[PDB]
């Protein structure tokens, strides 16, 4: 009798999740905006003031996109005019507000296309890259001093990352850290001289008579890459009529060897920076600690204090080696390793000494360190009940390491089994936000005896609309594959029956140290084929996904394309033993690395799939950026590791496709996975006389997440999968 | 007869078509080529030996694209390494072989890359053009003269066309014309310093890590054009110690005010050139009659001699005006002219006298003048039985005008409708060969009686065949719309029964001057639709289409995706009404100008149809190429045409299309209709959620005629209409 979850329901955001994102302010009080008024809240009682009222800055002429308010809270940024770059990059300008008075500041503004802003962490220094050059206001109504003059686009980078560290390295467009006291600015340098340039179309508005070639330095798998270069500025001795120094910080003679990253830039103190490179291959890692000389001033990095993170099995880290997190006294540090065992757990080193001390232990990961105090380390884990995709947030005493509490586990675990945290200065409160099984629940607590506060957001409003509907429920469970435990999930239609044949679709990504099979609540796609079209929508988590150790994560080392294609229709075989799944109706669909899985699966002639979507995929290793690819693959070379680059293409497989039907999509303007993926997939499956489906998106990238595409993409998408299913 | 003409027959050319291609020689032998072997013809006699046999060059090491025999029999070039450029442009290699030795010349080679070559029409001169310069060798042994020295590429051009000149005006890569003596080399150069670039790119085999960016100087309507420059050189006077002097004739004062193009080079006699000139705006053209001065080496072109070819109505010629054909003595010619009435008829004119003097007339037109001798003009014309798509040989008495034999009417006239013709120097005798509506049959005549002399190619092999083979039948009618005949022909199902209600697929062209409604035997597509899967095929030649007169041509100027739009929809509505077609499932389909008119009708809200496919579709008159453009639709400003260059978009449609079925297919590497004019078709339907199916083609171009793409989007298109039409 209910209605059902329908296509239109998601497209047109119909049932929205409630959020409280917070920003903390204090060690006790936070920033919140309601009513468009940003907010000051007080943890200790809940009762707030209005920082910034709404009818300020109705009469500012442009839509004030974020803000920014300065530490030591004085002034805030103005960022509008905002025009989005790649993932984490974009352009925008800048007007300041002087809150102590009424007035914007009209003198020395901020540069128009500016490319990233920062206060200093406390008063009101600020840091600024304007055409790939740095900039300092020491007060923000006065004149900037100019740090570096080599800035060049798409060449010299200073103090912003290039498309490759962007995306694969730092996940950020900023490439500036102030020291605590703001009294140091460190920056990276990026030299992109030698890097190719990939090249593509841009259309534009139909009024655009001649279309846009973009060009963007993006070394592929086995090219030139940037090379990267550190410095050090003193922000408390510039001059208005003389440049300013940088001190060079130089990579240790282990990575001037050949090719190398800087992964990481921590500072421990005042006068200590923590950094951490690696080599091109990406085996070796190596922190640097370099401390200040009053006397000299310089930086010097004791050979003697380095340490040292190798792998035997894979490469290091997850997607790069984890960050340290510093004692006050910035004398020792925790950071998650790789244990003996191949599970990930926090190590505790001391700087001037050479091993270290693992704190925790087991068959479970540590997923991050969220907070550290004299007395506690407060960290997120998957250990609850043996399940790799719940998380929980937990506190261990430093005077006892066997001495470890739960601290969301037991709040509410029917509905939360899936927490994030975040902590205020110095961690007197924290606020937990649950994400699944059921509704997203925020709730505000203090850390002496671990009290609840109160409730935040709660999704009731949503809890209500939702039982007038009928909803599809989540399974969450495992198999054994060769005596290992394997996860997946369904999303199960309404009235559920054991006895009934369903149509399967399996939902792949299966990228390294992913997670599909998980206790998230998701509004989505899924969602609506499962609740309308009464289809179970699977994904599983087998060699090479994440959390579980590394004998899982990197089984598919210098292999992509390979056990993980086989895990995912090993599954599918799984659920087709299974009494409610109609195996004359199995379809697989991936986006991104999904995409490539879907179509290796789609060719590897298994029999089991029916048909397949296949959105953005990667076609053939050696298109991939260099960082990534040479991660998971080593070196396109025949030194190296060329065969298996040459034998893990979906070009190969082509033959294969004339058993499925198939559907390839990709936007135009993807600069992440280039359209001439797609586009060779589709030349090599012409050259074989296959039949498919294409779509290509004009002018979209990699997200296609344009509001009208989204909704079309989505909608051609469900189509072919009800065709494929003869659903009406 | 039971077998049906199949999808595979058509892809694999399962039955072929036999022609006889020969090269006339002299006034009385031709050369034909025969397996691999060159036979000679004598054409009185019928009599024939081989002039080189296929032997000859098994231990030359490539294969040989084409052979070029000097006019004096002494000389053979040999084409290899052919790669292909534009529609007509390629480069190759070239090896000379003596032929009264039996030897290759192997000093002072054509180079490798050559993008042109040309024996002169006498002797055995050689002009050829390398890196966008000419040379001249006299002796094919002996070293060549350089005769340009300011060829560049993309922007220079000596005696090659650029883009635009090569696709819209000579249909030609070569822009060097000989004089009838071989004294005298004209050419053309093309300035493409400021055109702007077609950007595109080119994917390769999977082998290249980066696409290329393809670059293409290429002016869209309203852009800045190519400038041109005429110069004549005298090739008997060349000094291997003096660089070469080139001659320029520069264009009537009457051109050279605005923007202008060299339309037509045609020399007269030995030391007489004739040159047509066409403003930007192509409704008026200059012809230059210009003259050889023995005494100071020089060339002039008197006032007295120039003739305007002006139109009230439209544009001047069909694609551009018309060439002359010159009597002997070099002082009079005759051309295709549109006379009083709008119909094209011959012209004679007088050199130094004003008007000219229509020798034919009629509700008809002269399609071409293919020889003039001193008794007798011979021209081929749509005249017999009133139908436009008919073609006959014609031939008058010079002496009397009124005395009009037609040579190939009655020859078979059940079989044999359409013919073409190629006469021997001096025109003593003619090959005709008739296309349709039977199957293609070649004869040789001599012109002295018209006496049929021999039958050359009767394709009986393939009559046999087609006897075992369901084929479908052709009918060639007319309706009447306001008070005018318009044509259209249906290809009709094996069988038909007129009781019985056939799906009805129309095919579409309809550009200006165009023709789809003919006496032409063809085996294509439209033929498998028929035969196989019973679909009728209808094509309609509305408004706008040729060789009917100008009132019918010219009804669209400036006026594009208009009344030839409006047309088919009403061609479609009259198919409906008659008695054997099924109304709920009527089909449009067309390629290039055949896509935007199938997506202006689709875009139309008529509800005539239920699906469609466009191919390379034009979206947008201001993305086509100035010179086609510009001559239907004038300049894209305010002042002139602007507002329906805007209005005549299939972008602005889009809403229209939720009530049909779309398919829409490019090719990438379209270097003639940009991938640009789909791309955004496609977005203008995601941004009003209209769904809609694609095909890119990698690499393609606008024929998409590589064998593997071919196959494959037939193969496709097939798909898509079977189940449009729910055939199984
Ligand atoms: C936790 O931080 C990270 C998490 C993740 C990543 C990087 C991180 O930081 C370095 C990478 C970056 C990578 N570019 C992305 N891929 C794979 C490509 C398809 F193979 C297409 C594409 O966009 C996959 N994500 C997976 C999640
Ligand atoms: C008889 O000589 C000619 C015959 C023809 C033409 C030119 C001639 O002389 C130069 C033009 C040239 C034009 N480029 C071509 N189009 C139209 C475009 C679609 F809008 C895409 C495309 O390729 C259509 N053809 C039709 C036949
Ligand atoms: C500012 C800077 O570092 N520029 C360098 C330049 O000295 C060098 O020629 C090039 C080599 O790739 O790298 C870049
Ligand atoms: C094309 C050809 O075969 N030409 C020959 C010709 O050389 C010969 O003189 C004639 C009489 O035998 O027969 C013919
Ligand atoms: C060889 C030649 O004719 N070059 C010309 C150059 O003189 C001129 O500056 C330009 C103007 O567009 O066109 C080109
Ligand atoms: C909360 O209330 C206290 C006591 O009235 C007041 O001093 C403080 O400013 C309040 N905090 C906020 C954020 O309004």
């Amino acid at each position: 009798s209910r209605k059902t979850y329908t296509l239109t329901d998601y497209l047109k955001n119909t049932y929205r999740l409630k959020l409280y994102s917070l920003r903390w302010i204090s060690d006790h009080e936070y920033l919140y905006k309601q009513e468009n008024n940003i907010l000051v809240f007080n943890a200790e009682y809940g009762n707030s003031s209005v920082f910034l009222e709404n009818s300020t800055f109705d009469e500012f002429g442009h839509s004030i996109n974020d803000y920014s308010i300065s530490p030591d809270g004085q002034f805030i940024l103005l960022e509008y005019n905002y025009v989005k770059q790649w993932r984490h990059s974009y352009t925008a300008s800048y007007d300041i507000y002087d809150l102590n008075k009424r007035q914007l500041i009209t003198e020395e503004r901020i540069p128009n296309n500016t490319q990233w802003v920062t206060w200093s962490p406390v008063g009101h220094k600020l840091a600024y890259v304007w055409n790939n050059d740095i900039y300092v206001k020491i007060e923000p109504n006065l004149p900037s001093y100019r740090i570096t003059w080599t800035g060049k686009e798409d060449i010299i980078y200073n103090g912003i990352t290039d498309w490759v560290y962007e995306e694969e390295v730092f996940s950020a467009y900023s490439a500036l850290w102030w020291s605590p006291n703001g009294t140091f600015l460190a920056y990276a340098q990026f030299n992109d001289t030698e890097v190719p340039l990939i090249e593509y179309s841009f259309y534009s508005d139909e009024s655009l008579q001649y279309p846009k070639t973009v060009r963007v330095p993006y070394p592929k798998a086995g090219a030139v890459n940037p090379t990267v270069k550190f410095f050090v500025v003193n922000t408390d001795s510039l001059s208005s009529v003389t440049n300013a120094t940088s001190i060079q910080i130089t990579a240790p003679a282990s990575m001037l060897i050949g090719d190398h990253y800087l992964c990481d830039v921590t500072w421990a103190t005042q006068e200590r920076i923590s950094l951490q490179w690696l080599r091109r291959i990406q085996n070796y890692s190596v922190m640097d600690i370099c401390d200040y000389d009053e006397s000299s001033g310089r930086w010097n990095c004791l050979v003697a204090r380095q340490h040292i993170e190798m792998s035997t099995t894979g490469w290091v880290g997850r997607f790069r080696p984890s960050e340290p997190h510093f004692t006050l006294d910035g004398n020792s540090f925790y950071k998650i390793i790789s244990n003996e065992e191949g599970y990930r757990h926090i190590c505790y080193f001391q700087i001037d000494k050479k091993d270290c001390t693992f704190i925790t232990k087991g068959t479970w990961e540590v997923i991050g360190i969220e907070a550290l105090t004299s007395d506690y380390l407060y960290y997120i884990s998957n250990e609850y009940k043996g399940m790799p995709g719940g998380r929980n947030l937990y506190k261990i005493q430093l005077s006892d390491y066997t001495k470890v509490t739960c601290l969301s586990c037991e709040l509410n675990p029917e509905r939360c089994q899936y927490y994030s945290v975040s902590f205020s200065k110095e961690a007197k409160y924290y606020q937990l936000r649950c994400s699944g099984p059921g509704l997203p629940l925020y709730t505000l607590h203090s850390s002496v005896n671990d009290k609840g506060l109160r409730v935040l957001e709660d999704n009731s409003a949503l809890d209500k609309m939702l039982q007038n509907v009928q909803m599809p429920s989540k399974k969450l469970d495992f198999i054994i594959l060769n005596e290992t435990k394997f996860w997946y999930q369904m999303i199960l239609p309404p009235h559920f029956d054991k006895s009934k044949k369903y149509p399967l679709l399996l939902d792949v990504y299966a990228g390294p140290c992913s997670q599909k099979a998980d206790t998230v609540f998701r509004l989505n796609w899924a969602t609506y084929l499962a609740s309308t079209e009464n289809i179970i929508v699977a994904s599983f988590d087998g060699r090479g996904s994440g959390y579980q150790g590394d004998k899982i994560m990197h089984a598919i080392n210098r292999r992509l394309g390979t056990f993980e294609v086989e895990d995912q229709i090993e599954a599918a075989r799984q659920f087709s033993k299974m009494g409610f799944v109609d195996n004359k109706r199995i379809a697989i669909w991936g986006w991104s690395y999904g995409g490539y899985v879907t179509s290796m699966v789609l060719g590897s002639g298994s029999g089991v799939f029916k048909c397949g979507i296949a959105v953005a995929p990667v076609s053939r290793w050696e298109y991939y950026d260099s960082v990534y690819t040479e991660r998971y693959m080593g070196l396109p070379t025949p030194e190296d590791n060329l065969d298996h680059y040459r034998n893990s293409t979906v070009m190969s497989r082509a033959e294969n496709f004339k058993q499925v039907e198939y559907l390839l999509i990709h936007g135009t303007a993807d600069d992440n996975v280039h359209f001439q993926q797609s586009a060779q997939i589709s030349k090599a499956l012409v050259d074989v006389g296959v039949d498919f489906q294409a779509m290509w998106y004009t002018d979209e990238d990699h997200g296609i997440a344009s509001s009208t595409a989204h909704q079309h993409i989505y909608t051609h998408m469900s189509h072919f999968i009800k065709q494929c299913f003869s659903l009406p």
